[PDB]
């Protein structure tokens, strides 16, 4: 299939160069797998998300996303125009506030409920879940991650937006879990994607559009926007056969666009998220 205009980093994740703008996937597009986007919530109302997505758990006083940040990023996921897995369900956690924060006992919290959750789930191609979040280097929060990614879920994390060793910050650090770093459309590293050796893969993250709140899109730019491409790959390919949760990161990583990336430091691994789709 060919989604002609495509935002430039669907484009990206099915070229091997910089600087088109057709996406091209297998039309499966994740059909019967699921992702969690754990985050501020996802307004499951917008037209893009086509009664894919639902809200399944909040720690707060509404699931709604007040904020749209989990709404851009499920987006990313699993929207019709903007969603790199266009048949996915897509399954809200809100374990950040309408301000986009989150103590880190309820972000635990959360992602041990996904590992629950999915059992009450038909997930048949398997389970992902995205984490556009972080803070500082904690030991439970890395934990919980590894958690979650040992129960079956495949785990994509935000590398964080320090310009700075991932090593410091969860749970970008832990290293059982798929550590997502953001480039840019001309394949220069994202000026403020997190680095290091824990990296696993870099996905689209500078000027990415998706959904927002209100029925609206927009622009952002982050390594919370190349997560979820990174996620909805990881279903993608799980729905086609060729990977499974367990390995669907070393999977991307093998099969990434290699060496093509500008400006990533001796020491971090210079692969793409790449589909690898032959139409």
């Amino acid at each position: 299939a060919a989604q002609t205009n495509a935002p430039w980093g669907l484009a990206r994740i099915s070229s091997t160069s910089p600087g088109t703008s057709t996406y091209y996937y297998d039309e499966s597009a994740g059909q019967g797998s699921c992702v969690y986007v754990i985050d501020t919530g996802i307004e499951a109302s917008h037209p893009e998300f086509e009664g894919r997505a639902q809200m399944v758990k909040t720690y707060y006083y509404s699931s709604r996303d007040g904020n749209g940040h989990g709404t851009h990023c499920a987006g990313t996921v699993g929207s019709r125009t903007y969603g790199v897995a266009k048949k996915t369900q897509l399954f809200g956690v809100k374990v950040l506030d309408d301000n986009g924060s989150g103590q880190y006992s309820t972000i635990i919290a959360g992602m041990d409920f996904v590992a629950s959750d999915k059992n009450n789930r038909n997930c048949p191609k398997g389970v992902v879940a995205s984490l556009s979040l972080g803070g500082g280097y904690s030991s439970s929060v890395n934990s919980a991650a590894a958690r979650l990614q040992s129960s079956g879920v495949m785990v994509a994390v935000a590398a964080g937006n320090n310009n700075a060793d991932a090593r410091n910050y969860s749970p970008a650090s832990e290293p059982s879990v798929c550590t997502v770093g953001a480039s840019d459309r001309y394949d220069r590293r994202s000026s403020f994607s997190n680095y290091g050796s824990v990296l696993d893969i870099f996905g689209p993250g500078t000027d990415i559009l998706s959904t927002w709140i209100g029925g609206s899109t927009r622009s952002i730019s982050g390594t919370s926007m190349a997560t979820p491409h990174v996620a909805g790959l990881a279903a993608y390919l799980m729905t086609l056969g060729k990977t499974t949760a367990a390995s669907a990161c070393r999977y991307i990583a093998d099969t990434a666009n290699k060496g093509d990336l500008s400006n990533i430091p001796f020491g971090t691994v210079n692969l793409l998220a790449y589909n690898n789709y032959q139409a």
